DNA sequence: AGTCGACTCGCCCTCTGCTGGTTAAAG
DNA sequence: CTTTAACCAGCAGAGGGCGAGTCGACT
C-alpha cells in the first residue's frame, strides 16, 4: 500500500496495487461465464459480458432509440447529438467523433509501408480489412438461386465467376 | 481504535467490424 | 452520361486497466 515488485508503482491503496498485480502480472480471473470460456479479474466485467448473450441494453439515449450494454457506449453515442469532436489528427487538424476513427485516418493518410490485403479468391488488393470484408461478401459470396450470364445460358453461383465469364463476349 | 479484503460504483482507453455517402474509373 | 466498387468518416460491438469510496471483520 503501495509499491510494485515487477512494475513501477502506482501507489497507493491496498487493492489499487493488488488488482494491478491481478491485471498486469498475476492474471487471476476469478469469475467465469455461463456458455463461453470467459473469466476476468472483475465481476463488473462479467456482469457486462453476460449481456452479449442476453441482449440487455439498459442505457437509453433520451433523444433517440439507441440502447447500450454499458455507460460508455452511450456517452460516445451522445457526441453524435452534441456534435462534439474530441479527437484531432495532429498533422492535418481534421476532427473526429471517435479516437479509433482518427487513428485509422492517420494510418491511411499519413503513414507509409502500411500492409495491404490481397483477396484470396481474386487478385485485387484493398487497404482496410473491413473493405476486404465487403468485397468478399459482394464478389465471392455464394449466390443461392444463381445468376445467368448476360449473353449466354451459363449460370454461376458467385458474382466473381459471373463477371469473369462475361468474356470474350 | 486501526488495517484489511471483499463489494461496489464510475472514468476512460483500446481493438474490431459494419454501413452508407462520395468519387473516380470503367462500361 | 450510368454503373460499379474501393475509399473514407461515422458509428456501434466487446473487453481491459485504473481511481476511489463504503463497511463488517480481525489483529
Ligand atoms: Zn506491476
Ligand atoms: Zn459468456
Ligand atoms: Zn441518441
Ligand atoms: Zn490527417
Ligand atoms: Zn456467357
Amino acid at each position: 500500500p503501495h509499491k510494485c515488485p515487477d512494475c513501477d508503482m502506482a501507489f497507493v491503496t491496498s487493492g489499487e496495487l493488488v488488482r494491478h498485480r491481478r491485471y498486469k502480472h498475476t492474471h487471476e480471473k476469478p469469475f467465469k461465464c455461463s456458455m463461453c470460456d470467459y473469466a476476468s479479474v472483475e465481476v463488473s466485467k462479467l456482469k457486462r459480458h453476460i449481456r452479449s448473450h442476453t441482449g440487455e441494453r439498459p442505457f437509453q439515449c433520451s433523444l433517440c432509440s439507441y440502447a447500450s450494454r454499458d455507460t460508455y457506449k452511450l456517452k460516445r453515442h451522445m457526441r453524435t447529438h452534441s456534435g462534439e469532436k474530441p479527437y484531432e489528427c495532429y498533422i492535418c487538424h481534421a476532427r473526429f467523433t471517435q479516437s479509433g476513427t482518427m487513428k485509422m485516418h492517420i494510418l491511411q493518410k499519413h503513414t507509409e509501408n502500411v500492409a495491404k490485403f490481397h483477396c484470396p479468391h481474386c487478385d485485387t488488393v484493398i487497404a482496410r480489412k473491413s473493405d476486404l470484408g465487403v468485397h468478399l461478401r459482394k464478389q465471392h459470396s455464394y449466390i443461392e438461386q444463381g445468376k445467368k450470364c448476360r449473353y449466354c445460358d451459363a449460370v454461376f453461383h458467385e458474382r466473381y465467376a459471373l463477371i469473369q465469364h462475361q468474356k470474350s463476349h
